[PDB]
């Protein structure tokens, strides 16, 4: 089975499009899904090899039942709201995700235009975010973002559905959350205090030693070990976005994994806390305003 | 006199920020203007040589009178509304323009963040547009955009104030207009009908012959000769922008010239027409929602303030 | 595991196509060169890496094969078959060896071509030499993006490389070449919309026409073939423009690779002889074939071990 | 005065087009000349900044009098044939030159297509050459080619007409010659013997010292001093070309100068020799098969027709 | 199953070679660093991706292996073997750990080397540090292209990575290093043709000399070795120039990776001890070895599992 | 017009600094090389254009000038003046000739240095050789962006090039070099905020600290100098990191160019001897100077006419 381009090369621009399917829009949606790979080639081919254009398409739990009969992916369910003592992860509506990436925003925009052109009248937009990465892979908090992502074979094993759900092998599960940051509060911390929040050095991106790293730092809470002592990993492609005039400074979080359990365990640790940590300290500077879960099928499933 | 970076190399990303100065905000604004070149170097220097970051700062007619106590530039006035039989060019408020360009949007965003950080509490944002160019220099209508801009010495002559206003030599005048397109109506035209609107071939960007090019084409109406028969020229750096969810497809127009009279003559021809043409056909698919005029001083004028 | 030649190359913007016939008594000289051609490719190319992207694919025709080698023949190797349609003809022309040379720059192609022909002088007669160049946005001489639906990755390997069905020749491929000359004056008299109906895709945006509007005699419709089981039958193309402005020669050099020549030959039959619904491929009303040849491109190790 | 792009950045591809103007063709030609800068922008602008497309347009002596009335450039005359004791510099016909340069051959070809499309039925092609430079600035003989070209203000002074002919300021003079090489004979020399022909080291491109450099080497014979003791300089953009099937391996020579007398003095030294040198040794491996001289006007002269 | 270190790297234009010995009592500090070296690589390199191309290959010598680890040894791990030829000598010098650091720029190499040695200060003693740079056309200090006949793709994996013959250490490799200093004055007194007879390839074009003219004591002849079964025995080299103009030091840093040290050692024996037809490799009359060490480079997961 | 050497070079990522002394009897050989150095620069660099950006700036010290030339001397040429502060010392060390070689890659620097030293062998003795590399975001070994406030364009030409004040030497410049070694262990014991107070700029974003927070003994405060007439006195710097990981040597090679040595020397006096408000530059508590030399860099035509 041929996967979608979940494992993409590094890209400096992205568009995230989340829509809901209107009553009676099902047929139009199914037609577009069968064409989205051809649209990706049409927009991208003439800008190769620098364009690096890809589109990953996902389908929500409620939408799946409206579009398809027969088997469901084993782990597909609606995003679960988490109501912590201090911080909340909200659930927001979304039936379809288009995660569009390239080396330039114009290519993302051209593909997004063709997709939405085909769906007009059949869907309602819920969210549209145009992301850009800083030139040294830093996010809006000023930390390098992506460093511990798995690569090569380890990435395939962490991200792609396999023999545990063989009809849907080559798929993946995506969790998205849009975060807005309190930059005034963040810039009031010393650099060393910021390092204790994240769990890595700011300028050099070296992980703090185990003797200094706080238990409520972001890296400590999002490190999870499996039954056998292996690291359970996800693949992230977080993107900054925002608007200077409205004072909106954001991180758009997207995490891919072979089962949603990994990502959801990380989120529970962050928002509900553990015995040793009240919550993830990154959340004292970051508010989640969307939350959705999608299954991203193998490419050949869509081509039918 | 050292000009600001009006004549920039080609860039693929831009931010246009237009603000108004709140009552009592004048001193904070003057301070920022004296530091804006230093901020540009701080954000940009470490991303050289590929970043190509620049900021051009412009000041409106009413803002000028509030900020500075001596001489005014000879051509500085508020944008003049044009009320045509069919189409209107509106005037909208704006005291400061920051025209920020680079090879990537993140550099534009970082400089815009530092600028607005210093101005918080002294200004109110009126417009913010994040622009991106298509990879073959096309605009939202699918035509190459920029081709007949002047270059080298001819660009300097067309854009920079000289001896005619010597205390402001090295400055320029910018007009901005944000345009929204009706893409559904545009895409219902045949390609040949689109070419008759613009005045150039779509795929190859070759200008149509004088025998076929209509009088109400964009290129015909924006071609102006002077008293002496010489071409009057401006320098444009138009940028696409929009939002696919809201069906917003735009062109952000910006034109620089040594005197606003050149730009204003072009706009009069477009909106009010001539003997041979009712109006520029591009306006049947393009609506202006902003309009403002600014003077962009020489860099040393900004540096030497308190 | 048998190592293929570089049939699946990265994108290249320059090519030289060299077709020669083996003179009487030239066989030994040719066999010696074939055993050295991979080493010549490395010699010319290694010092220009990683940007040079130099490769050479070497092919051998049906009649030449019997003169050079004893033992087994590849199952699908035969002379190119002439197709004599009601209006258009696909000619067959002589060729014993093909050198398909590709790089990011023409000079690298030329240096490799010079070393190869230097070794073969006196043993071969040149039949065709074409210097090809791709336009900067992957467009061909007709102004359409060319290569978009080529297969990639595993699907390309499956469509192109001989496997278990002919195990002695696994890792080989079959190449068909045809040099085409265009009537550019007639082509440019069509509207863009009418050109799109010839090809089956939009010209500017390269989006395929919807199934309800795509004509039955468009290029894309006639070259879309399904197998017995309903799977798409695919080939890998690397078509190149060529020409001479002084002689008014504007061309496309067609080269198609496939695991069996049956796929390519079925597409050619549909183009030239037509179907129930289509007289012929409308691209042929603006394109004349003046060469036609078929070659087997062995696995690299087969050439080395002789 | 705005010059044409005689002083171009380094380019790896070129097309040279030489044509003659047919009976009745003058009006069609004048129209094209007034549009050629706009054609260059149309083809090139959308491929910027990597394309680096330019076109330099030249006009021959005879053609000038057919196209324009009034003043002539002071140094414009037909190419002068040189019949040396061993080697000959031929003159061949040419009314118009288009020297098209870019980073890629497809862009050169697209501009050449638009130009010749406009001229069809008014001109006859005499020569068409598609040139490519080797990736380390080498020519067909394997030597770095271009090294001692002038740059900056020294280039402007060597190439552009100034006050000496003020109506034609910003123009230049181009000489072209297509050369075919005997590559078999060249490659039979040792590297050291090839270095003595050129006057520079082959791998490192360091000039041989004056005590070792022979008097009949290419660099010695093309080094010329003026009345004042100053170096007389030209700007060259030589390009390889060829066809492997026809065994055609060439250099297309093009040299620009403020007056043709500089280039002509170099040609006399190469073909007729000096007191100490019979001829340029490069000519024992290089045969000229074309030769033409053109004036390349300032850009505004063409625009104002 | 086993993930190799980045032995098969893309081409890189900068390198740092660091050889150290482990001081008495330094073993625990070293084991801790080895378990973190891949994390340090990501920390320095991720923010310069994708163009940085930073990698570190870590090797362990024979005597150090016994100090660090209990249990199985790699089958081919032994101390470098000194070769005492009639004229030329290959010396053995001390070295417990190798860090072979490569990237597209030297500053990335330097930053990673700084982090590594920061962790090891007080536990190791440096024996050699070389900063290498490539010439722009892949040439070495002798003016010849260097790397041409390296294997690529599948053939490289087969020649370099330990497999089923030593399954506990599958995905590992063996590295031999030698630092060479050249007598450039003697070399530059040769004619080019005499230099070509030393190396066995043409200098400007890098084409191999024919079998009839290539001397038996040329570098290429002596380092071409066939196995019992007739197959070529291959290694992967990434030689780097280095030097200091003021001290007249012009060097080649040799590093050769292979699946077993026997291949590399057979080449070294032929170079230094000769054959029946060749006293020694002529390259050694202009090149003196001043270091010599052998290391095993484990699979990446073996290092992580500490 | 006198043609300057390439003091105002584009940004380069690699450098070699070579300082030598002229041996007794070496004068003639040196004069010959000086007349050829521009020719050697073109020979090494032309074949790597346009990306190579190779340049060489040649300087001559005070004592060497009097050995090589007769007649008039540049007005400000004297030996480097040792500064003996209460805590910190700026040493003077020997040097007759400077070669400041810059390019986009180290191999071009190295090849030109090799040809220069080849011609001078036997006539000079090397005193210092440093191979410099820039970090990818223009940072120095202290982790701060280095070069941000250099002057550019016309302002740089005015700050650097000799003019009418010394008309026989117009187009020349004065270069001061100092090699600094840093105590990185002490430096990394400071917090980031304490480091920012040493330099006078924010570390990550390179924004200058406000005048109300910037200490009087910060690097930026002490190296900001105004003239009697209120003008900023500026120099042009091209500082390069260098080092050796095994010896724990981390350095900055300082080079500053100015139209008169008085500007540079005033900055050095403020740093080493202090002012009324500041004992010394706090950067010197983590930075030791181990060389110090002053050279005059003549106009290019002065060197050619020898
Ligand atoms: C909706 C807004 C606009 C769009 C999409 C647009 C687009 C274009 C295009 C595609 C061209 C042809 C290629 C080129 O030379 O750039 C052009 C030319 C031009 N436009 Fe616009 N334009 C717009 C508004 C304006 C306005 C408001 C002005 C003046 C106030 C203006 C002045 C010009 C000029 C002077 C030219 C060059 C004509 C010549 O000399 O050939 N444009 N524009
Ligand atoms: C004058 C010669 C030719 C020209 C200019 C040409 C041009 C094109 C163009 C523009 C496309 C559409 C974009 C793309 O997918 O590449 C195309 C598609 C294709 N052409 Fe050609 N073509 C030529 C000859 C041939 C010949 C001789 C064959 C087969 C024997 C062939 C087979 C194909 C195929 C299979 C496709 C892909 C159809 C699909 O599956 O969508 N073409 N060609
Ligand atoms: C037959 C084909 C020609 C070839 C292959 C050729 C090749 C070269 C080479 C390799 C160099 C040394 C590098 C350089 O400075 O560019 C050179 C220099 C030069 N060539 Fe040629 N050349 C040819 C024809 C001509 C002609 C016809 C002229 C003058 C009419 C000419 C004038 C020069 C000049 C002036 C130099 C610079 C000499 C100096 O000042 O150092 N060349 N040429
Ligand atoms: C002074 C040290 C060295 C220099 C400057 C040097 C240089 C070269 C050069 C220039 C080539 C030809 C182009 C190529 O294939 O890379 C070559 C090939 C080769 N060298 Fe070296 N070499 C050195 C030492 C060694 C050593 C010590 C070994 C083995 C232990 C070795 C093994 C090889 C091999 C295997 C080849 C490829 C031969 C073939 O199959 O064509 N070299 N070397
Ligand atoms: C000891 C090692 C040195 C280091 C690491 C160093 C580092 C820096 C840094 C990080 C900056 C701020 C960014 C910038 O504008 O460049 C700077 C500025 C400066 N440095 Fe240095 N520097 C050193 C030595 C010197 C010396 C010896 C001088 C002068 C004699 C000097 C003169 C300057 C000047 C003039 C500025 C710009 C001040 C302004 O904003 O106007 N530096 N230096």
């Amino acid at each position: 089975p041929e996967p979608q381009m979940v494992l993409s090369p590094l890209t400096s621009a992205a568009i995230f499009l989340v829509v809901t399917i209107d009553s009676g829009g099902e047929d139009t949606v199914r037609d577009l899904l069968s064409d989205v790979a051809s649209l990706e080639r049409a927009v991208g081919f003439r800008a190769q090899p620098d364009g690096r254009l890809s589109c990953v398409t996902g389908i929500g739990s409620e939408a799946w039942d409206r579009l398809f009969s027969g088997a469901r992916p084993a782990g597909l369910h609606p995003f679960r709201e988490l109501d912590g003592p201090v911080h909340r992860a909200v659930a927001t509506p979304g039936d379809l995700l288009f995660h569009i990436r390239a080396s330039r925003l114009d290519l993302c925009f051209a593909l997004a235009t063709e997709i939405m052109g085909r769906l007009r009248g059949a869907v309602t937009p819920q969210d549209e975010v145009h992301g850009f990465k800083y030139f040294d892979e830093r996010d809006m908090l000023g930390f390098v973002d992506g460093t511990e992502n798995p690569t090569g074979a380890a990435a395939r094993r962490a991200v792609l559905v396999g023999a545990e759900d063989p009809a849907f092998a080559g798929g993946s599960y995506a969790v998205v959350q849009k975060y807005l940051h309190d930059i005034d509060a963040w810039e009031g911390l010393s650099v060393e205090a910021q390092e204790r929040v994240i769990g890595r050095r700011k300028m050099t991106d070296v992980e703090l030693s185990d003797d200094v790293k706080p238990a409520d730092s972001h890296v400590a809470l999002t490190s999870v070990t499996g039954p056998d002592g292996s690291d359970l990993e996800i693949l992230r492609d977080n993107m900054p976005f925002g608007s200077v005039g409205r004072e909106e400074f954001g991180t758009y979080f997207i995490g891919y994994a072979r089962t949603p359990e990994v990502t959801e365990t990380m989120l529970e640790r962050m928002f509900l806390g553990t015995a040793s940590a009240p919550h993830d300290r990154i959340l004292d500077f970051s508010t989640a305003v969307t939350g959705s879960l999608f299954f991203t099928p193998a490419a050949d499933f869509l081509e039918d």
